[PDB]
């Protein structure tokens, strides 16, 4: 579990969507597991608007923090889960790192802010959606 809050938005992943992000919802997007929602209280988080391909992800499977290289953000082939039928996610981006079922959510940063959170994992991987292209988040 976790979200981003910048301004008056919430990000979240859309398979962890709450019956409020739904009734409050901006916008929403199944290719890339992501879903932003209005918030009445102001978010602090800042949103990198950057190409850094190094960071800091929290993995809460291990109460911990992890350095990490990671892929640019792209089209990966997804096998099908309770949540979503076998496809490509878009905007995804992979690691070497632990990653299980509950680390969603979990917020990968680099120097410049929040780069994107945890929508993947298994077999040595984890699997980031990208965030930093939704310039819209900042106005
Ligand atoms: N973005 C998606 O389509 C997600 C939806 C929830 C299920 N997905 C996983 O990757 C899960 C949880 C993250 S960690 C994990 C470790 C091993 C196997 C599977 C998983 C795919
Ligand atoms: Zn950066």
């Amino acid at each position: 579990s976790g979200a981003i809050y910048v301004g008056n938005y919430r990000v979240v992943n859309r398979h962890l969507a709450t019956h409020n992000d739904w009734a409050n919802l901006v916008w929403e997007d199944s290719s890339r597991d992501l879903l932003v929602s209005s918030t009445t209280a102001q978010g602090c988080d800042t949103i990198a608007r950057c190409d850094c391909q190094t960071g800091v992800y929290y993995c809460s499977s291990r109460r911990k923090h992890y350095p990490v290289s990671f892929s640019k953000p792209s089209l990966i082939f997804v096998e099908a889960s309770e949540y979503y039928p076998a496809r490509y996610q878009s905007h995804l981006m992979l690691a070497v790192g632990h990653s299980e079922p509950g680390d969603c959510g979990g917020i990968l940063r680099c120097q410049h802010g929040v780069v994107g959170i945890v929508s993947t994992g298994g077999n040595g991987l984890v699997g980031f959606a990208d965030v930093r292209d939704l310039l819209w988040l900042d106005e």
